[PDB]
């Protein structure tokens, strides 16, 4: 009620405070409990092999130098006072670019409790690196992790734990990913040994399953239809050389344009993927159809009966071979 | 008139002022009234699912520690004095990259009133996230919101309201979006409960309706014309096998090129859209036209009468079926 | 020449100086005279609807607190002293991202005069928004403005004027825009009334006119040539059905590819422009040519004389109709 | 060797030092000698009309206030001391975005000398604007300059010179430009008069010559080959009307695709270029070949002798006219 | 255990500490031992000729002014204390844009030892320049280096060495590059003489070998198949002029589209590469095939026997010549 008394108490708390020394310096490690409230997952980039994530990151510890008595309330202080306290050197092991939002003020919260407990919250947009195995793309399932670690203090100076157990991370169910669906999320706590000692480590893992409907409608169906159109030339009479030659070579041209424009639209991932295998299979099928017609045209004059036999065998074989190829592809990648 | 007297008054106001404590700390919550003057909406991006917004954001509160007497004027102070006062920890819940303009100085205004009232203005360019339902794109109607919330203080320490009621937000009528048109805007005030307590929340919602003339001219009309050209082969005499094969396969090639280049130009939206369904329908129609010609050519030799009957039935059916498809499409999505 | 005396004078000037109070606080408004030296105009973006401008922006005013005697020279101080003086809160109304150059030092200049006059110069690069009416693109004329206003002070506290009258802006003649030409520039001074009062406003307007030679050589000539090639099929004998079908459908394919690649290369402007109308007109012309040939081929067998009459009428009509279309287009848009 | 004595000497030097006043304030101008060690030229952009340049920029002047005695050594101080010293307000006239590297510390060097001489080095990555005349692109020769000027001080307060004469700028020979070769570089020193007085100016000019092999292999040879393939139709007998029509129209289509995709790959420059003229010439040649074939096909029935004469004249003329066009092109632009 | 005693000791250490003077100023050079722990290599860019590298950079030196007694423990201090100590002016000679991570705090570590030893850790994401020889692309092998040098201090003031010998740099084996493979890494230490004297230099070099499977699947196989299709016209009977003309010209069109789209997808590298040579070889082969067919068609009427002889000679020559071309290409570059 008396603002002067509160100011006196806060000044007494910050008088003689040393920000260069951790709580219980030279004593037991200070336990820091962390919770994450995930606001959104902005994007998942395969080209950059990373993902953007916005979250409310809250740390909870206890500095007895900040214990105050006579005020039966929790002091929610201005965020600028965070520049005058000790805060954990928490960082994100696999991030590439992170920042704290600073509009209208720096998105930061300091709340002190009578027993010296400090709650310290930030709003962070971090671009965390996520190595992806795109061999089964676009039927792939990825696993992206956020790693949280102390930078300077070892496990003899600091310890990390998830505050609230498995309920430490919230907001996962509200994440809207246009292309993925979050199958599961896991929380792990452990210690990692490096040349400078043992460091606490927290891990938050998401498992994402890609949605395939867009690719099915826009990447496979045109190729299937072009392959069927390539088959069409089998029923065309072989006397009309121009018609069948034009049909085959134009199907080849359409397949090439489809492949090039899909490769332009699809992310630039320099190795073999499932969709690339399917496109190569379709291209090989149309190439074989054109080559078969060329052979039929060449051997037609010598023996037209054998030409007709080869034509009907192609009619009965090419759809069957393509059905087998599709069955193998959709059973190997599913 | 006496600048020395005014300097003395300001120094007296700022002497003993604790910026770490909110006004009336430990008492009733401080009421903050907010108004927004929207300068422009820079862009709306479906790829990033966001919109850029430049605005003048003004907050109004009362701090009795700043009440001054003897000066019958409102003191417009230099913006730098804002670093020596308590300001609310207002932030935008759904933004992604917000900044305050800083040329030639930080675009910030502090005005003090004799009764302790503070007016605090900022010029903010915020890129706010907006989830978009693009199932009906480009005939879609989006709803994009700006959420305003206190970061640290709860409803026991701060309260938000729209100063001026429904006239708090201005400049909406002057917004010039090249692709959208603001149908309506709304103001909402409420409280949101989180694990740390109840927080005030203001919401500014816009409803945007997309313009369709560009898409009609540049995306649908070419497809309709190519479909009509595909029908053209029905009136061509069947004996000219080369001409009909060339026409059908070249219509297919044009349709594929159109689809690929539109997909390249269209925003990267990894799910089915209405325009995609329409393009797939046109592609299926030209594919069926080519298949029908193939069937006619195959059965022409055995019984030309049946071939002619199929040709005339195709002439009478394909325009009819395409008209039905267009009617269904333009009644479902409108 | 005695640097100790000058240091004493400057320290006396800055001793007791209050940066939070404008000159003549509580008295007459302080007049600020502004001059702009435009170094360059970097770019004019149609997609983003803005232009980038680099300029030496200089503000001239009088602060009697800074008047000094005994030194018959103008004191060009280090720019850092600007952090210890009151400066106008000048900002740009329509800018989107401005910055002050800071290599090797902050590109800032402070000069003091014996009568208390302050000259304050900055080197600023600003991306100012400019809504463009691209209906007549690429034959359009744009009017892009830079607006200058006081953020916090009203006309009761500050007044703006163009120092030097019509010669307050220089370097316009030296601007090298590869695509536009600066027809004219104008200086406007006025006052703008908002809910918080009246504010001074300066406006510098440029009238840019686009150059059309590149569009003529790259965007219209290919379409005209493809239309002529479509006309070519008229003189081809109707017996060669395959030849005319291939010519017409391949002209259609070339027109589609040209349109798609031009749309990819042209700025993404989501509404109809003149060039789009021209491309659609050419597309309709080639479509009608193919339809006419189809009708001729259909009616050739029943009555070849009527088919030949239609063919020669097409030969005499299509160039004439295209000439009329071009005349209407080039007189409506010029 | 006695660090306390050196610290005392430095403190005495900085005691009473006024950074707001230049050396010899009110007296003769302070001469600043500059040298540049060019680390690399990162890129040269025609689209943005600029070039990125990383360099070690060193300034050399004398400040008698910093003269020290008793230490016969050059004091290489920590870079932060530069914040406590007067440094020239040197800036780059034509830069767009410059920064000083700051990892692991700000790349800045202060070296004091017994006679008061100060050496001040920075590592700067500057994006300098360069207007390019791309009429003769890609056979062009550009001249790109870096301008160095004093922002606030005139020639009465400061003077510039290249320290070391023509050897002031080093590292030019080690520059590896993938697309350009540095023919020459020049150093210029002068004075430029603006409305505020005369300012010293240094200029460093490079003359860049573009490599042509990539364009010859990738831009001209395909066009020449497509033109030759267009000529191929002349030797084809006119009885096969479909074959010649297909050949001509497909050569036209290939030319259109080549032009559009080259324009996509070529930098976005909105005016005429030499490569554009060459592509238009090739397009006109193939267009005229198709027109000639159409005329031959039209007049073939009435009088085959004249048709064959026109065909052989085309055979003997088209290569000759194309050779003349290439000779004119390669003599005018070289 | 006594925090007051530790605070007293630290304050005593920093009392009278001059950060402007290196350790042992005026005496022997201070030896700085460095170790790098590489976290990941983000990307390797052929367009920009640079690679992004994230690492933990640790420096080790001895400052006797920081030696403390009575505390038999190492002091891991808050990173902010790094602003109150001397640190080496280490920078990266070839970087273009580097930063130290700053979430949640600045990613920085200071550890002090009783004998005056300082360990200084940073987390740095640097984009280092790497000039690449893309003549043998995509069969190329690259050598990319990270250079480390002192900015202001010469070898008389500071010396660099790798702390740990060849084990100083760790994490190389765990680097995951999708496109490259790290063959070897080398650590070099030396001294480099500039005009201002000799500076210490450390170098960390990587040798990277590009993976070729993606290019074999998606860049070479389509060209080989298109060349084979161009051959297939040889077996087509030469009486069918339209079919062979269509096949040859459409193979040319597909080759052009493949080349243009690959050039668009491939990095912008404006000089000759191996893949460009292969594509030009395939283009020349299909062009020669079309020319040979044209010659056969021209000479067919005068003497069909010679035409058939040329046809069969082409059948036996073109595959052999292409096999020789492939053998030369794949033996020269491998
Ligand atoms: C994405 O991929 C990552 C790996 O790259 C997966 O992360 C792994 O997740 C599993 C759990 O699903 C982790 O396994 C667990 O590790 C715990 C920590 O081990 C450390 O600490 C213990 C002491 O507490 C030490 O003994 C140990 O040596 C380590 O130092 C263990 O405590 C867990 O054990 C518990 O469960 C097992 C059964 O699983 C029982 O047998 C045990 O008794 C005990 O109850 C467990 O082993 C694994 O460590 C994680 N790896 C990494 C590298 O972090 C993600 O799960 C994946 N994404 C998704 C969504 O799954
Ligand atoms: C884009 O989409 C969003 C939703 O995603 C829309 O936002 C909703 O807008 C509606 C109004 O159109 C909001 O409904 C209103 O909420 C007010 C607040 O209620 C809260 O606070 C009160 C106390 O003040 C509590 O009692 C209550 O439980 C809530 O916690 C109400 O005060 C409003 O009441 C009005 O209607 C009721 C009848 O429904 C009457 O009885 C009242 O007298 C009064 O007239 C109303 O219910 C809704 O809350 C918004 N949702 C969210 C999540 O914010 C946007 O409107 C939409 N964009 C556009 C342009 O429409
Ligand atoms: C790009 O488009 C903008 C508009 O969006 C154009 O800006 C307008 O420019 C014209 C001049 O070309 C401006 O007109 C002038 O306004 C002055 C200011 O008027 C205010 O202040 C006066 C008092 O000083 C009040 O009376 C008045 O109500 C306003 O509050 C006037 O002083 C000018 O009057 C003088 O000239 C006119 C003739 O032009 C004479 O008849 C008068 O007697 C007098 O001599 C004049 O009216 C206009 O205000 C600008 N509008 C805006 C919104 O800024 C740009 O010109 C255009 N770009 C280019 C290159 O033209
Ligand atoms: C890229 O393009 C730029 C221009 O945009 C070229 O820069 C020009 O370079 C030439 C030299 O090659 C410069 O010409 C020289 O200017 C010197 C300075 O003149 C000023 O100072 C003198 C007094 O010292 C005044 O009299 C004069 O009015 C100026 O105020 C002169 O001193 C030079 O004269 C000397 O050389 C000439 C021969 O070159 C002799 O005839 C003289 O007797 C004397 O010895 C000379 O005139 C020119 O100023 C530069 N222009 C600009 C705008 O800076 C670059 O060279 C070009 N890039 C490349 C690679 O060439
Ligand atoms: C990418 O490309 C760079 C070059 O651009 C390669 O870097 C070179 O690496 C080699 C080693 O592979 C270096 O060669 C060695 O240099 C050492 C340092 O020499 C300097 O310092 C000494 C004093 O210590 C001076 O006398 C000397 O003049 C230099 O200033 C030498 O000490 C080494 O010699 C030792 O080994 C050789 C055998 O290898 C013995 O014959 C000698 O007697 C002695 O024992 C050796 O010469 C070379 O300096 C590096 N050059 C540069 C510019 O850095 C990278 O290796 C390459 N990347 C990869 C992965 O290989
Ligand atoms: C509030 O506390 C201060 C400091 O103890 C004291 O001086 C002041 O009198 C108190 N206020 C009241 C109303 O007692
Ligand atoms: C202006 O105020 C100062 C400070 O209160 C005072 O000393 C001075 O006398 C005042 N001026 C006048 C004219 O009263
Ligand atoms: C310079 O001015 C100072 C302050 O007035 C004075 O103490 C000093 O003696 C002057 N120097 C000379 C040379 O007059
Ligand atoms: C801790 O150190 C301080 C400062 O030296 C001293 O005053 C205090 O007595 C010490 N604590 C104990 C328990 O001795
Ligand atoms: N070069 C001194 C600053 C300047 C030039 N032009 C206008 N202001
Ligand atoms: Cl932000
Ligand atoms: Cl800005
Ligand atoms: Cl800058
Ligand atoms: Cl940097
Ligand atoms: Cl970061």
């Amino acid at each position: 009620g008396n603002m002067s008394f509160v100011k006196e108490t806060v000044d007494k708390l910050l008088k003689g405070y040393d920000i260069r020394l951790r709580p219980d310096f030279g004593g037991p490690p200070v336990c820091v409990g962390m919770n994450i409230d995930i606001a959104s997952i902005d994007m998942v980039s395969e080209v950059n092999m990373d993902y953007t994530l916005t979250m409310y990151f809250q740390q909870y510890w206890r500095d007895k130098r900040l214990a105050y008595s006579g005020i039966p309330l929790n002091l929610t202080l201005d965020n600028r006072v965070a520049d005058q306290l000790w805060v954990p050197d928490t960082y994100f092991l696999n991030d590439k670019k992170s920042f704290v939002h600073g509009v209208t003020v720096k998105n930061r919260m300091i709340r002190l409790h009578p027993d010296g407990t400090v709650l310290y919250g930030l709003r962070i947009t971090t671009t965390a690196a996520c190595m992806m195995d795109l061999r089964r793309y676009p039927l792939d399932e990825q696993n992206c992790t956020l790693e949280i670690e102390s930078y300077g203090y070892t496990t003899d100076d600091i310890e990390f734990y998830w505050r609230g157990g498995d309920k430490a991370v919230t907001g996962v169910e509200r994440i809207e990913l246009p292309q993925f669906s979050i199958v599961e999320h896991r929380l792990v706590s452990r210690n990692v040994v490096f040349a400078t000692g043992a460091y606490p480590r927290l891990s938050l893992s998401f498992r994402l399953k890609r949605n395939i409907g867009y690719f099915i409608l826009q990447t496979y169906m045109p190729s299937i239809l072009i392959t069927i159109l390539s088959w069409v030339s089998f029923w065309i009479n072989y006397d009309a050389s121009a018609a069948r030659v034009a049909l085959g070579i134009t199907t080849v041209l359409t397949m090439t344009t489809i492949n090039t424009h899909l490769r332009e639209t699809l992310p630039k991932i320099p190795y073999v993927k499932a969709i690339d295998m399917y496109l190569m299979g379709c291209f090989v099928f149309v190439f074989l159809a054109l080559l078969e017609y060329a052979f039929v045209n060449y051997i037609f004059f010598s023996q037209p009966a054998r030409a007709a036999a080869i034509d009907r065998w192609s009619r009965i074989v090419f759809p069957f071979t393509f059905s087998l190829f599709n069955l193998v592809y959709w059973l190997y990648y599913v």
